[PDB]
């Protein structure tokens, strides 16, 4: 039904991404996604080439419809993945925290289409005319990795600063944030958290539930005073972590090393960074990907009609 | 035009309103606010009850229209300050941050209509169970005290979890913000740095531009680990203040004695607190109030018709 300049852009039904999510955002639950008429999207975190090259091989094989690869320009091999996603013709390239200029040129050369994740309207600009096609604006309260904008200013003010389509990211949960983020100017959204609370999600079972039960308070910063501020579950692990940052911050780095993982595949969470964003207290049951989409394709439309009712 | 539960609760033209603010929200600038249709809201920060008295007084010499009070449960007076509001038959009180249980029945007993302010929906519903008449959702984004939770996720959650109407606070300065709060849930708007920014305003006009001129980005948030965390302006002396907490906190606590003021009558940016929201990077300009108002109205309309265009 909703139409918007993203989907178009991706050829895509619904104007809903999954956010690329390291050691989250496996082939199976990315193609869930785009066979339910979204963007999955393939988080090449701590993949080597060959692990994407096997990965995006084996989305191919779960559906035919387009999805996405998420790079960290962090990676000792960034420039690796890159050409991994062109020699493989991969139709969206999604980009991490930083500045993605340096790969803008030749991913657009084969056909690729860039949106990098910002977190201020300078940044959204200057990759814009770097040549992005589009860009995500993602607030504070999301998950992983994390700026100093709330979505609602950040989605807001990103919008009227660029021509490009803007995808909010960040707290969207529902159809009510679909209706809100395009209120504030965006044309698509794209969810994280919302995406791991799946039946068609693999992470371990306690992961999804901690989610479950997880309140809007329910979350921390960690990270802030080494430069890289994430989101994660409040926990007693995370609170060790934010202490030893001022502490002792080396062997806080070291304590975080793999800590996504153990969450992930093992649920371990004593050693575990569950990266989460305040949205999991908008998330009360686990749900398949299909069934996500079209509650918030439906409530997006009874919130705009409630809207209405204000003329 | 727009008309909800809390332009019925208040009697009031327009659903929005005017944060109460300590030093910036006087009698002028609340009076112009419920000129023009909306809420203006004296805000009794550093007042003793004289003070308060003579406020209120010398705002109904300004306008007929409802008006409110604002309360800090903090102060010195906060029950002087009640029982001033009883005896002169103030239409609406505001309180800040904290449970103002104590003060509901009260009250409520002499036709006040009571809005309290808070950061959770856990809090919500208890004070709408206490009798509050509407509530407050206010998201970490917004200028002075802020809590944990961001106003994307903060009223999509409140929301849902009270059946009193809830009124969207930070981040809000155009018709966009109105209409993602509506659609977030909301059913009406309330606004700080909008407020200060405009003509009627008495600030130091140093501090009116400061926020024409601040992105989105020039805030910090400082008083965290003192247990009280505010919104000012990325300042020097801020910076200060945030190491100072962590060095030498009884210290840094002094240096914010009477900071605000500094910066409200004076414009001291060498010792000033200057208290804005993340949607200081919304204004560009000073604009009469009445015209922030109809600019806002027809905006928010505007919204909605292209939240249609989508249907
Ligand atoms: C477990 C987890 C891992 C994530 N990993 C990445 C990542 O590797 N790269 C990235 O750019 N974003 C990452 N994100 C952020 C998401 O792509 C998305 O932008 C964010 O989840 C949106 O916020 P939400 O959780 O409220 O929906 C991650 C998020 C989560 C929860
Ligand atoms: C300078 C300033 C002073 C404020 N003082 C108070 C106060 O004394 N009590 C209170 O409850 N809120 C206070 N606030 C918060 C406002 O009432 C309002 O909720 C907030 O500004 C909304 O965020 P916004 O600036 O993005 O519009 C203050 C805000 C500012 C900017
Ligand atoms: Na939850
Ligand atoms: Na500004």
């Amino acid at each position: 039904t909703v139409r918007t300049r993203v989907t178009d852009l991706l050829e895509i039904e619904h104007p809903i991404l999954m956010g690329g999510m390291a050691w989250a955002g496996t082939p199976t639950l990315a193609a869930a996604v785009s066979e339910a008429g979204g963007l999955g999207i393939i988080g090449s975190g701590a993949m080597k080439p060959d692990d994407l090259r096997k990965a995006i091989s084996e989305l191919r094989q779960k559906t035919d419809k387009p999805f996405g690869v998420n790079i960290i320009l962090v990676s000792p091999w960034a420039d690796d993945l890159v050409k991994v996603c062109i020699e493989e013709k991969v139709p969206v390239v999604t980009f991490g925290a930083g500045n993605p200029t340096k790969y803008i040129r030749e991913l657009k050369e084969n056909g690729t289409k860039v949106i990098p994740v910002v977190a201020s309207d300078s940044l959204a600009r200057m990759v814009e005319r770097a040549g992005a096609d589009a860009v995500i604006a993602e607030g504070m309260e999301s998950g992983g990795h994390i700026g100093e904008v709330t979505t609602f200013v950040l989605v807001n003010k990103v919008s009227r600063s660029v021509n490009i389509p803007v995808i909010a990211a960040g707290g969207i949960a529902d159809g009510r944030g679909m209706a809100a983020a395009f209120a504030l100017g965006a044309e698509a959204v794209q969810m994280g958290t919302r995406f791991v609370a799946s039946v068609e999600s693999d992470v371990h079972p306690v992961y999804k539930e901690k989610i479950v039960k997880a309140s809007i308070r329910d979350t921390v910063v960690t990270g802030a005073k080494l430069g890289h501020p994430a989101r994660v579950l409040r926990t007693p692990f995370a609170r060790k972590i934010q202490e030893m940052e001022f502490e002792n911050p080396m062997q806080a780095e070291e304590m975080l090393v793999g800590s996504l993982r153990r969450a992930v595949v093992e649920g371990d969470l004593e050693r575990g960074s569950f990266m989460v964003g305040q949205s999991a207290g908008l998330i009360d049951e686990i749900k398949p990907v299909k069934q996500i989409i079209e509650d918030i394709l439906k409530e997006f439309k009874e919130t705009v009609e409630k809207l209405r009712g204000y003329i």
